[PDB]
């Protein structure tokens, strides 16, 4: 467990129109992190009250998790936010 993070902490997520976790509030409604994105998925803004606490935000843009490779997982394909294109073709 981290040193300055209470156990079984609560992270409330408040999202945009497409479902991107812009903010994060504490159990007492305190600002935890702030984030805005480039329209095509890129990350244009990233801020938080502490570094270690911020590194646990897995879901960010469109309700998807950014992996350590920088790609976004969607279930059926992976999305490259920089060039604004999918990693592969449509299975359907």
């Amino acid at each position: 467990k981290p040193e300055d993070i209470d156990n079984n902490q609560l992270r409330y997520s408040y999202d945009n129109l497409i479902g991107s976790s812009q903010l994060e509030l504490d159990s007492e409604g305190q600002i935890i992190s702030e984030e805005e994105y480039y329209p095509y998925g890129g990350t244009a803004l990233w801020a938080a009250r502490n570094q270690t606490e911020a590194s646990y935000k897995t879901i960010r843009y469109s309700g998807k998790e950014r992996d350590a490779t920088g790609l976004y997982y969607y279930g059926y394909r992976y999305y490259q936010p920089w060039i604004g294109r999918w990693l592969s073709s449509d299975p359907a």
